[PDB]
């Protein structure tokens, strides 16, 4: 009775793993394709599948990190979302403390989306005429030459400043997509998606 | 690239169904063994999945009751809950009606259930001191010998009446769990458990 019951939690175990790299990779495609709904829908069974997970491989920590980094990358604009238990962290800090701790290269792009993420925290607290919230950002963030455009426009209220148009939010989510799809890649041949994708071929 | 969404959206139908039966079997097992804790986080998976699921089958409408059948009657006692769009309507009563709209042999052991239901409605209001309630279940139920009791131990105020030892809250559950001992049976099959079981039986 209590073997059979092992074995059974060994199961549910093994199929929740499978369930959160199908929904990651379901989330990630939301994303590149700018689905909104699905990917509200699809972000809700990812955070319950994983509150159904107890122990983590490597792996698995990673594939969390990356469903954790663009749910608040969605909510980079929505200055009341409070995704940490400190309340004065906004969402695109919380990204941008997830895109540190994950285990992947630190290649140019890598370091490209790292410093968007940055620029577009401060310039969505001016969008919003949140001033002061802008000028506590940057001490969070910052923690030369960088630095010292970040805080002028800051102390000037120039919220329509030029530098955050060719720094701009599109062209974050723009290189967020560029990772995405290689995270696409990577994940399509996990075990439900592949057995999913051999089922519709089979009845073409 | 219209024809690759589609092919995927088609994967993702198919993965969803497959989560939603190994969802019911687990969310079956954790009632049958009285796991409370692993049940309401099960049912937040399997509430989630339904959401991004669209066209049923009958055999998915069938295992998506059998879900909701199990979670009202996991709420009998929370007079407080509300399941319908008529908030007058109790837990108890929510079940019946699912009860009475699964696509299901009407065997004996469906009859008893259904009856035990039906007199636990009244029983857990008057345990509540909820005398009017308790009147206007039974009036909403029933919709001669079985009824007339009924109506007299409401009348009376008659609480913890023998009747109600009898024809036990406790007796209902054992009772939902001989069904759902037969559920489990048909559904350990599910392409998802199989697999799973597979992998664990490998490693032994
Ligand atoms: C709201 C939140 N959603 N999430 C989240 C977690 C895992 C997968 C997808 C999303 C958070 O961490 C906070
Ligand atoms: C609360 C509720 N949970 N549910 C539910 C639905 C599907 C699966 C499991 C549970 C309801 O219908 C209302
Ligand atoms: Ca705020
Ligand atoms: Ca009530």
């Amino acid at each position: 009775e209590e073997e059979d019951a092992g074995l059974v939690a060994e199961a549910e175990a093994v199929a929740a793993g499978w369930m959160l790299d199908f929904l990651c990779l379901s989330l990630c495609r939301a994303f590149r394709d700018g689905r909104s709904e699905d990917f509200r829908r699809t972000r809700n069974s990812a955070e319950a599948i994983i509150h159904g997970l107890s122990s983590l491989t490597a792996c698995q920590l990673r594939t969390i990190y990356i469903c954790q980094f663009l749910t608040r990358i969605a909510a980079g604009k929505t200055l009341d979302a409070q995704f940490e238990n400190d309340e004065r962290i906004t969402p695109l800090e919380s990204a941008l403390m997830i895109w540190g701790s994950i285990e992947k290269e630190h290649d140019k792009l890598h370091e490209e989306i790292q410093n968007l993420i940055k620029i577009q925290a401060i310039a969505v607290c001016m969008e919003n005429g949140n001033f002061k919230e802008a000028e506590e950002v940057f001490e969070r963030i910052f923690g030369m030459p960088f630095k010292s455009k970040l805080l002028m426009i800051i102390s000037q209220k120039d919220t329509f400043h030029s530098f955050f148009q060719h720094f701009s939010y599109n062209h974050m989510m723009e290189k967020i997509k560029s990772y995405v799809n290689y995270v696409l890649s990577e994940k399509s041949s996990t075990f439900l998606m592949k057995a999913a994708a051999k089922v519709v071929e089979s009845k073409r």
